[PDB]
């Protein structure tokens, strides 16, 4: 009766909460992947400029 | 740099997802408590009408 309508409403609200959780999870994963790429890019750029300076200090002596 | 802005944005989105999850959890608990009360009320009403009939069948014989 109003029990079965309310059971259906509880099931419908649980699905909405789960689907919204999944969309926010996908926003978080997307931003974290972009963050991971930028952190990697920063490590690579610092790595290269320190190594360039090591070669410049080696070429001054020769 | 844009790394720290993005770390803050990831932290802010995780808080929003958690707070929205909590509000939907409270809608589900609220509907489930109301469902529990109606199911209890239905069991009590069926219980009483069967017991009333048991007393009526006992009083017909006396």
């Amino acid at each position: 009766i109003s029990i079965d309508a309310l059971m259906a409403k509880i099931k419908s609200t649980m699905m909405t909460r789960e689907q919204i959780q999944k969309e926010y999870d996908a926003l978080v994963k997307s931003s974290e992947d972009l963050l991971s790429a930028l952190q990697k890019k920063k490590q690579q750029e610092e790595e290269a400029e320190r190594l360039r300076r090591i070669q410049e200090e080696m070429e001054k002596e020769r």
